[PDB]
C-alpha cells in the first residue's frame, strides 16, 4: 500500500517486546519498507486462501495474542533480508531486493510452515505439537532460505538433491539465528516445538541420530516417504556443516572446526556459483571444496577441514 512508514511495537510468540516497520495509511500496515522492495506480512485467518488480507492495525499496538505471530514472521523475515544482505552482500531471496511476503494464521491447528514458491507461509501449531511456527527464528529463516535455493542452486526437493536443500535451509537457519544471536543453537525448531517439552527440537545439527536422522552415509535412507527422505537425509549433510564449524570426532574421523562465519561464506559460495538442480552428496562435497579452495586456497585449513567433516559423515 501507499503510505507513510511508521514505527509500530507489539510481542512475539514468545512475549518478548519488539519494534517493528509498518506503513501508515488509515490503518497501519505490517509493510516495512526499509528493506528493500518491502517486507509484508499477511493474515490468512484460519482459512488456506493465500495470501490473505496484508495485516491491518487501527493503533500501531501489537500486544493481542492474535498479534504474536504475525509480529515475529514479520520481525525475523526482516533479520533474515539484514543476515544475508550484511554478511553474504545479497539482496533479498532473488538478489534484486524481492518483495519478501509472510502469511500467518493459515488453517487451523496446522504444525508446519513453508515456502509456497512466491511466499512464506506459517501454521498456529495445535499447541502440544507447536506454537505459532514464526516464533522460531531458524524456522523463519529455514524457510525464507528455501526461496534462496530456488533462485540459486534449484535443488530439486527429492532424495539426494532434496536432503541438500533441506540441510542447506538448516545451516543458513542456524547462522541466522547466531547472527540475531538470542540463545542461538544447533538445533532446528526448539523455540516452537512442543511447549511441554523442555530440551527438545524438531532436529538436531550437532547430533541428527538424536532424533533418529542418520549421521553417516551408510545409514542414509532409501525409501520413498518425505519425498525419498529429505528432511532425514539431511542430518548426514547438517553433520558436516556442523564439523566444519565446531570441529570434533565423529566415527574415529576427528575434524578441524573453523567456526561458523567461514562455513557460511563457503557454503554460500557452493550454493550460488556450484550446486546445480540435479547434485547429489558427492557433488555437494565437490562444490564445497572447490569453494574453499577459492576462497582459501588448495593447501588452507579450511579445504582440509571440508574434506574431513565430508570424510567423516561418509561422503565420497
Ligand atoms: N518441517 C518438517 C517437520 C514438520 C513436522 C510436522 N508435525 C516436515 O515437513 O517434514
Ligand atoms: C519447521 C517446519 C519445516 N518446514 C520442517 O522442517
Ligand atoms: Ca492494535
Ligand atoms: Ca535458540
Ligand atoms: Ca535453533
Ligand atoms: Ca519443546
Ligand atoms: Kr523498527
Ligand atoms: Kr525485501
Ligand atoms: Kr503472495
Ligand atoms: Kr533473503
Ligand atoms: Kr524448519
Ligand atoms: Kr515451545
Ligand atoms: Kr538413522
Ligand atoms: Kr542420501
Ligand atoms: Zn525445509
Amino acid at each position: 500500500i501507499t503510505g507513510t512508514s511508521t514505527v509500530g511495537v507489539g510481542r512475539g510468540v514468545l512475549g518478548d517486546q519488539k519494534n517493528i516497520n509498518t506503513t501508515y495509511s488509515t490503518y497501519y500496515y505490517l509493510q516495512d519498507n526499509t528493506r528493500g522492495n518491502g517486507i509484508f506480512t499477511y493474515d490468512a485467518k484460519y482459512r488456506t486462501t493465500l495470501p490473505g488480507s496484508l495485516w491491518a492495525d487501527a493503533d500501531n499496538q501489537f500486544f493481542a495474542s492474535y498479534d504474536a505471530p504475525a509480529v515475529d514472521a514479520h520481525y525475523y523475515a526482516g533479520v533474515t533480508y539484514d543476515y544475508y544482505k550484511n554478511v553474504h552482500n545479497r539482496l533479498s531471496y532473488d538478489g534484486n531486493n524481492a518483495a519478501i511476503r509472510s502469511s500467518v494464521h493459515y488453517s487451523q491447528g496446522y504444525n508446519n510452515a513453508f515456502w509456497n514458491g512466491s511466499q512464506m507461509v506459517y501454521g498456529d501449531g495445535d499447541g502440544q505439537t507447536f506454537i505459532p511456527l514464526s516464533g522460531g527464528i531458524d524456522v523463519v529463516a529455514h524457510e525464507l532460505t528455501h526461496a534462496v535455493t530456488d533462485y540459486t542452486a534449484g535443488l530439486i526437493y527429492q532424495n539426494e538433491s532434496g536432503a541438500i536443500n533441506e540441510a542447506i535451509s538448516d545451516i543458513f537457519g542456524t547462522l541466522v539465528e547466531f547472527y540475531a544471536n538470542k540463545n542461538p543453537d544447533w538445533e532446528i525448531g526448539e523455540d516452537v516445538y512442543t511447549p511441554g517439552i523442555s530440551g527438545d527440537s524438531l532436529r538436531s545439527m550437532s547430533d541428527p541420530a538424536k532424533y533418529g536422522d542418520p549421521d553417516h552415509y551408510s545409514k542414509r535412507y532409501t525409501g520413498t516417504q518425505d519425498n525419498g527422505g529429505v528432511h532425514i537425509n539431511s542430518g548426514i549433510i547438517n553433520k558436516a556443516a556442523y564439523l566444519i564449524s565446531q570441529g570434533g570426532t565423529h566415527y574415529g574421523v576427528s575434524v578441524v572446526g573453523i567456526g561458523r562465519d567461514k562455513l557460511g561464506k563457503i557454503f554460500y559460495r557452493a550454493l550460488t556459483q556450484y550446486l546445480t538442480p540435479t547434485s547429489n552428496f558427492s557433488q555437494l562435497r565437490a562444490a564445497a571444496v572447490q569453494s574453499a579452495t577459492d576462497l582459501y586456497g588448495s593447501t588452507s585449513q579450511e579445504v582440509a577441514s571440508v574434506k574431513q567433516a565430508f570424510d567423516a559423515v561418509g561422503v565420497k
